């Protein structure tokens, strides 16, 4: 005769081992990373002996044991989040009585709570098999689930290795992260998040975009992630080998960098880095993107010679932190970064001697001309130089070289394929048809701000004949053209990126990522795959 069957009171059945505020708008107050989750039940048999023994179980493994027996409670930690079987069960002499389980909810970063993420693979793209073992990687950025309607689920992750987030910021006011002054609402923005938060340290540029707005999955008041992290957590359940990184930096925020030849801010910088990753387990390792060590980005007043010497000393102690990581978690970490493709930048720093930390160099081949300029027109991510200009040195093939020249091995090169389009308007003075010896009267009408568009609208624009297609044979480098109102528009297509990928076999390079992934339609991630060689 076992005692009589214990019947739970109710109390919350959802618990997080990582504590989101999704009501804050500072970090400090966003998020709480604990290092275990206290769960908590009552139950209750009507007259029992409570000097019976009592035990909960979780998925039928014991993690509580005492007595109870007759109107009880107990608490316990839990240190690994996932979907529990929650029973008590009540011991006499006799036998062992359970009650009826309960699912409970203990909810971690890991995304141990989740169900695989649901993407779709509309427009163009061709559902691929990553068998090539070079990398495909894409650049998600953190604001484009506003206008741009591209959310996490809209990813096409069966072809991809790689995802790098863009971005993520570094704390700092005036003077340390001026360059967001730039772009409105921006500084007020980070100003927001960093509150209360010691400078130098890395946080979240937008708080409800990553974390409280809602998505496709995670639409309920109760989900403790949402936002962008809450879909990526959905992802590493979808695909488990996809690596995810954070992107630190980019042009508008990597003004903070320069300041990293002090030793005090490059190890509080690299501490908060630890722990934003604890913090974040869905991530797989730290991406760098400094733009640029020496000078020549978006402040004009940052930069210095020196900046290469620290560039190598921030990888080996990233390096090291992840190593002392990896210890801890029992995980591998990928530590990498987008560099420049100008020989000018390239020199700056030893990347012979920095490689020896790193796993992945996200060689930045595009951006070589742009709208900056009226006269200086020319091809933006071509991967040789053009016919009529022989010893231009801003093409994918001359800055590769010139970094194999330092030492690099080939193997951790990985090139860059433009999504997008930068263009001008009124080219005017040209000869030979060849609108890229005349010169501009502006930027061209752009996707979102001016001088640059997506491959989405161009493509789509060449087959309504708004557009004349041309490709360079010689510099593999396709644009369009509009001899009427004078518009240059120059990008990569389906053709160029697979000229990339040829390159990038031929000389044993690691593989092509894209900047940025709501730009296609699904022509240029498929001619990314199969121009590396994968399969359908
Ligand atoms: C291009 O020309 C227009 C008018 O000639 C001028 O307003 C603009 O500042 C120029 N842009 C650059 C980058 O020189
Ligand atoms: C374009 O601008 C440059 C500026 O130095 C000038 O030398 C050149 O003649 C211009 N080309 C035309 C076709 O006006």
């Amino acid at each position: 005769a076992p005692p009589g069957k214990p019947s739970l009171g109710w109390g919350e059945r959802t618990f997080a081992i990582v504590e989101v505020n999704q009501a804050a708008t500072a970090y400090n107050q966003l998020v709480t990373k604990r290092d275990s989750a206290d769960v908590s039940v009552t139950w209750n048999v009507w007259s029992g002996d409570p000097a019976d023994k009592a035990r909960v179980l979780l998925n039928d493994k014991e993690f509580w044991s005492g007595t109870g027996g007759a109107a009880g409670s107990a608490s316990f930690k839990v240190k690994k989040g996932g979907r529990y079987q929650m029973v008590v069960e009540l011991c006499n002499a006799d036998g062992c009585s359970q009650s009826d389980a309960t699912e409970i909810i203990v909810a971690d970063t890991d995304g141990s709570h989740l169900p695989p993420l649901d993407y779709n693979m509309g427009e163009k793209n061709k559902p691929f098999k990553q068998t090539s073992g070079k990398v495909v990687g894409a650049y998600f950025v953190e604001w484009g689930v506003y206008p741009r309607k591209f959310p996490v689920d809209r990813v096409p992750i069966p072809n991809l290795t790689h995802l790098l987030y863009g971005f993520i910021p570094i704390c700092g006011g005036d003077g340390i992260n001026d360059s967001l002054k730039e772009i409105e609402g921006s500084f007020q923005a980070l100003q927001r998040s960093c509150s209360g938060r010691e400078d130098f340290k890395v946080s979240i540029h937008d708080p409800w975009a990553a974390l409280q707005k809602p998505q496709k999955g995670l639409s309920s008041w109760n989900e403790p992630y949402k936002g962008n992290f809450g879909q990526l957590m959905m992802l590493k359940q979808a695909k488990p080998d996809l690596k995810i990184l954070p992107s630190i930096g980019g042009w508008t925020l990597a003004d903070p960098f320069f300041f990293f030849t002090d030793e005090t801010k490059r190890r509080r910088f690299v501490a908060s880095v630890k722990d934003f990753l604890q913090t974040w387990k869905f991530f797989d390792g730290v991406d760098i993107d400094w733009e640029f060590p020496g000078g020549k980005g978006a402040n004009p007043n940052l930069g210095s010679p020196k900046d290469g010497e620290i560039y190598v000393l921030l990888m080996k102690e990233l390096r090291e932190m992840l190593n002392e990581l990896s210890a801890e978690t029992g995980r591998k970490y990928e530590l990498t970064s987008a560099i420049s493709a100008g020989w000018d930048k390239i020199q700056v720093v030893d990347y012979s001697a920095a490689q020896k930390y790193m796993d992945h160099i996200f060689f930045m081949s595009y951006d070589f001309k742009g709208a900056w300029s009226n006269d200086t027109l020319g091809h933006q991510a071509s991967l040789y130089a053009p016919d009529w200009n022989e010893k231009e040195t801003y093409t994918t093939d001359f800055g590769v070289q010139f970094l194999l020249a330092q030492g690099v091995s080939p193997k951790k090169i990985v090139v860059g394929v433009a999504m997008y389009g930068r263009g001008w308007t009124g080219v005017h003075g040209y000869k030979d048809n060849n609108p890229f010896t005349g010169n501009a009267t502006g930027p061209v009408k752009g996707t979102w701000q001016d001088g640059v568009v997506d491959y989405r609208e161009i493509a789509t624009e060449i087959a309504q004949g708004k557009w004349e297609y041309h490709y360079d044979k010689v510099a593999q480098a396709p644009y369009v053209f509009r001899p009427a109102t004078g518009d240059l528009i120059t990008y990569d297509d389906a053709r160029s990126t697979i000229e990339k990928g040829k390159y990038v076999r031929a000389n044993k390079l690691g593989g092509l990522f894209a900047w940025e992934i709501d730009a296609d339609n699904g022509d240029i991630l498929n001619a990314m795959n199969m121009g590396l060689g994968n399969s359908a």
